[PDB]
């Protein structure tokens, strides 16, 4: 599913994203804006042989089982499929995991290289929230 900006805003706050460890939802926004282009079945290989699924770009090594990133830790306990539904409960329930690990959202390279230092509310202008 390609979520629009506000649907995508609303289902993230829906899921209790907003101020998560204390990221406002433009950051989230943000994020799957520049991972995914707010498209969950987005995936992108990486040199390690990980692969990157679904709007938050969730990778293999760590967090989700792909059945073929060797080492793979699975510590969100899904499939790699689960985070490419249209229902994004699973990569919501996994974002708040990664988020927990102690970098907070430098975890997301791309929340890092366009969102950080940015005004991350104009993501969410315009949308009844």
């Amino acid at each position: 599913k390609v979520f629009g900006r506000c649907e995508l805003a609303a289902a993230m706050k829906r899921h209790g994203l907003d101020n998560y460890r204390g990221y406002s939802l433009g950051n989230w926004v943000c994020a799957a804006k520049f991972e995914s282009n707010f498209n969950t079945q987005a995936t992108n290989r990486n040199t390690d042989g990980s692969t990157d699924y679904g709007i938050l770009q969730i990778n293999s090594r760590w967090w989700c089982n792909d059945g073929r990133t060797p080492g793979s830790r699975n510590l969100c306990n899904i499939p790699c499929s689960a985070l490419l539904s249209s229902d994004i409960t699973a990569s919501v329930n996994c974002a708040k995991k990664i988020v927990s690990d102690g970098n907070g959202m430098n975890a997301w390279v791309a929340w890092r290289n366009r969102c950080k230092g940015t005004d991350v509310q104009a993501w969410i202008r315009g949308c009844r929230l």
